[PDB]
């Protein structure tokens, strides 16, 4: 259980709201000590925000993980020649930071990398009997975003877990995508979020298989348009038979209406939602998930051959979470007017204990031991043992939204007491000091 | 307790050895399915290499916190502009890789964050109170190696962690020095190796507070002079009090001569080593220790105010650790004739299971059950269950270096046996399908 002293830690919080944050999550981020502009859209994660960026990173891993998919790395950089093969070398546009070695070769910071995760899978596989096969990596990509804003939220460096599997055809195709569908309801549930699968803009072909994952959100960037039965659905739970059939929990989640502002149609909302059900709202897209087919395994010739001895070109779907923008998601759908409110699941720390005065021998002393024994049962325990007031102690608490308080004071514990405090909603109880860690 | 079966893995063995690879480690990597080159120096790590740099990582992090060092991260890209506060961007050479960005700002991939790190601690840190602070992060390097060479012993795109002390002066930046150099003997006697500290390359002023961590290695880059009694000494346990004197433990570890080829001098050598004992060899540097003092914090305004009540630059110094580096020196010092024996703590898995008539109802089942107790009781477990012959696991399990094996097969279940044999030294042993797991766990 990781445990820390703030004394011996790196928190740097700032007591005025920051003139560059426009919206709250990036105000908060700020004022935490969770993060510093390096560039515009550059970040650096500080010790608190480095934390919680860990946290979301092994949920998305632990899915991923459950569904079958394969965890290995690709480089940051990348051959323009790469991107040659499958034409979007050039038709990419701007975003695509490209770069120059001292021999000259051409390089590229990779904004994704579907043509890379296919040369690897044509380097090895030739058998249809080796799919499906989803392979995956999280690492830090590059857009060059033309105009940087909303902090980790519309950035220029950032943090993916980017999927991408291969099958022999398009009914193979669409059971790895069915796989990644239930993935990430998981994925966005365990980290107290509603990130509602909504219909997305397809590519050329068509079809129905492009969705983006959206929390709805009034700062948020993508408009959409939903049939309100779609927040009540039941999330899978981890004994999901990822072998077997999917479709029945598909169907559920896209049997009501949900639609993006680049495939919604206002015609059909009225023939399958009651008005009553309808809304029109705002949302922050954490969760991509896109049947792509054919499109780089043609012109990178990247086929296998199938049951019947003849040689086709794979079909591929790319799913993408962005685990640094969830940091922003989830203070935007998780916060008060007194800071952030951690889920349990993400937050840097479960437990804050806060010594309501500092240097007293009692006090002390049970700080001293609820900190050790918290930290030997597994517990994420921050010790507030700085030479501060009870009320600063109580405001950089709440701000920097750890889930659960321990105040420790010398009028409690001439009783033999501590107060524990949940952060999501004040529920607050006078303990005994001996049952406080039985939590 | 990680675990897989090798039919839903992904993992390309190559039946020959790459004629691109001239060194063991990187034929291996390569043959092993861990490693594939995507440029010249620039590698994507396959899933079983992928396992054992995460491996490596979380050592590396897991010494550095019980040091009392902070992880945060800092981004790739670094500006021009930060580089030019110090005057490295124009001194550090053609390695560093420049790049603009479409407003035509001047960027660069970071190759090390002395500057960086100074620019965070200078925002926010103005007390002697806060000191001593060392803040480190795990994060991807680019160095434009001329001629990227060796695999990932001289590539280009390297991770590595980078730690940075911050002090009042001189005497608390010796003991922020102390704990890394104690941290780094930790870390890599828990990977398996002997990494020996060497007094190395100074700076300006000299002084004696430069040293790197060397495993000796006949296809290392490092040329390095020792007393072969470096050899043999005693790494602190994990209760060292990093709050207390380390003095006594690194008057140990330097009280005998050991320099790289940078400082050695024959004379000195001749004089504190007895003959017989001069070892003069190759090696590959792992860590690197480095008191830098006011070098940046001059150049860049990282002032505190001190005990006298007075402002003054801080004291710093840099630790580096090459991650992905570790990967290829655990090999080159790892291996046999028939593929590489990673060291337990590294190791991608503990134990893998060889289905010896994979079909059959018996076999399947042992195996099958095997696997499921393996999991359960938190072992890292692979369950090699291809439809391949006996010989073909065989080799695949030698080269990929996995710790165990356990040989599951119709002739030993007759019997009611199974046989384990340890990669190390090939020892093997018939023993009860029961037994075996209460034998591992």
């Amino acid at each position: 259980g990781s445990h820390m002293r703030l004394s011996r830690f790196f928190l740097p919080i700032l007591k005025e709201n920051p003139k560059e944050a426009e919206i709250v999550s990036h105000r908060l981020m700020l004022r935490a000590g969770m993060l510093r502009q390096e560039a515009a859209g550059i970040y650096a994660w500080l010790p608190l925000g480095h934390r919680v960026l860990k946290k979301i990173e092994q949920i998305v891993r632990e899915e991923q993980n459950r569904a079958g998919a394969i965890e290995l790395l690709m480089p940051t950089l990348q051959l323009a020649d790469l991107w040659r093969e499958s034409g979007r070398y050039d038709a990419y546009g701007p975003e695509m930071l490209r770069i120059a070695d001292r021999h000259k070769r051409e390089l590229l910071y990779g904004p994704t990398n579907e043509e890379m995760i296919t040369e690897i899978f044509r380097a090895y596989i030739k058998s249809y009997k080796s799919l499906p096969l989803n392979l995956y990596h999280i690492q830090w990509k590059f857009r060059d975003e033309q105009r940087p804003r909303f902090g980790v939220m519309r950035g220029r460096e950032f943090l993916m877990k980017d999927a991408y599997s291969f099958d022999v055809d398009e009914a193979g195709a669409r059971k790895s995508y069915n796989k990644m569908f239930v993935a990430y309801l998981r994925t966005f549930a365990r980290m107290g979020l509603k990130a509602i699968p909504m219909r997305a803009e397809t590519g050329p072909i068509g079809g129905d298989l492009s969705h983006e994952f959206i929390v709805l959100a009034e700062t948020g960037e993508s408009g959409v348009y939903i049939d309100r039965d779609v927040l009540n659905l039941p999330v899978p739970d981890e004994n999901v038979d990822y072998d077997g059939d999917l479709t029945p929990i598909i169907k559920q989640w896209t049997s009501v209406y949900a639609a993006t502002e680049d495939v919604h149609e206002p015609a059909r909302y009225e023939s399958e939602v009651p008005e009553a059900n309808r809304l029109n709202t705002r949302g922050i897209e954490v969760g991509q998930i896109f049947y792509f087919g054919t499109k780089y395994s043609d012109s990178m010739k990247a086929n296998v051959t199938g049951p019947d001895g003849t040689d086709a070109p794979i079909h591929g779907g790319s799913y993408g979470v962005g685990v640094s923008r969830l940091l922003g998601a989830i203070i935007e759908a998780c916060h008060d007017d007194n800071g952030i409110i951690w889920p349990e699941a993400v937050a840097p720390f479960r437990v804050t204990i806060l010594n309501l005065k500092q240097g007293d021998a009692a006090t002390d002393a049970a700080c001293d031991q609820l900190y050790r024994e918290l930290s030997a049962k597994g517990v994420d325990v921050l010790y507030d043992d700085t030479d501060q007031r009870a009320g600063a102690k109580f405001a950089t608490a709440d701000l920097i939204g750890i889930p659960w308080q321990i105040h420790v004071g010398p009028r409690g514990l001439a009783e033999g007491k501590v107060e524990l405090k949940r952060r999501s909603d004040g529920a607050r109880e006078n303990l005994a000091l001996a049952d406080v860690v039985a939590r």
